[PDB]
């Protein structure tokens, strides 16, 4: 789905690094993909952010399973959105875990 916000992760670099933001996820956080590139994208979050939410997400990378959570989000300025957010693990020929794909699948509301 390129035309959709997303991101992909490298599970296999230190902390998840974002490895390719698409045009989606720019226009939604109003971040540059220079600003975006290799973090992990848990600085999306801030005061409001849920932590019960967050440990949801957390057990989801633990266990490697696909799992749909809502969170609030912060833009770049500081505008808070509801992020309905679908995460997805990948794994190469051989079973093993290689990228974990995040659609923010609805920006508010
Ligand atoms: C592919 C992927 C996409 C993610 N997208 C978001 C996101 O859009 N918003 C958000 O708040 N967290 C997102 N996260 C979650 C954080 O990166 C992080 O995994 C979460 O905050 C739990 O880890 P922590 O307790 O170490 O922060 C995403 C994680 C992955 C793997």
């Amino acid at each position: 789905f390129i035309e959709k916000s997303f991101v992909i992760t490298d599970p296999r670099l230190p902390d998840y690094p974002i490895i390719f933001a698409s045009d989606g996820f720019l226009e939604l956080t109003e971040y540059s993909r220079e600003e975006i590139m290799g973090r992990n994208a848990r600085f999306l979050q801030g005061p409001e952010t849920d932590q019960a939410t967050v440990q949801k997400i957390r057990d989801a990378i633990r266990d490697q399973r696909e799992t749909t959570v809502q969170l609030i989000n912060y833009t770049k300025s500081g505008k808070k959105f509801w992020n309905l957010l679908h995460l997805q693990p990948v794994r190469d020929r051989k079973g093993g875990l290689q990228y974990f794909i995040g659609v923010q699948l609805v920006g508010s509301d």
